[PDB]
């Protein structure tokens, strides 16, 4: 298939915490996945993801490099990169 | 006095997790500390930060970009910057429970 993969490297997957590495080469989809876990997302990259909805709506959000946001439980999107930069982030995902 | 006050803003603050980003200029410390939560740390710029143990003893921490690492709730320490570069990196700390 055309579609591009999203990689993905598990760092860290203890009791606290799982924390993914996540690079998006130019053209590459995570495809439609769910959140089971409230997490935190820190840029390592400068960029502009585009987030697809479960309806095909779709929205550009910008990554700055440092600057952490959180999300919680329930998300479900297809993070796509439209753009012409690897997209990179961590994923720090919140365990009970 | 001669140190520089270590640099803290406090990104996210919730129920389950705080996220701190630190940012030590050259000469700088945060002054001795206890850690009362398992923790990560995402260093954002490679760098060589000074670790002071409660015994005084100094080490100098290998900081890679985007390598992230995990802490235990126990770490008592002061960390200093005695390079010539800025240090940067986001403690993610856990909540209970
Ligand atoms: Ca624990
Ligand atoms: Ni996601
Ligand atoms: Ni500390």
């Amino acid at each position: 298939g055309m579609t591009v993969a999203a990689k993905s490297e598990i760092q860290i997957d203890n009791d606290e915490v799982r924390v993914t590495e996540w690079r998006l080469p130019p053209g590459s989809a995570t495809g439609h996945h769910t959140h089971g876990m409230d997490y935190v997302v820190v840029p390592m990259a400068d960029g502009e993801m585009t987030i697809v909805a479960p309806d095909g709506t779709r929205s550009l959000a910008q990554l700055k490099t440092g600057r952490s946001y959180a999300r919680k439980a329930g998300v479900q999107h297809d993070v796509r990169n439209e753009s012409t930069a690897e997209i990179v982030f961590l994923e720090i995902e919140l365990k009970a």
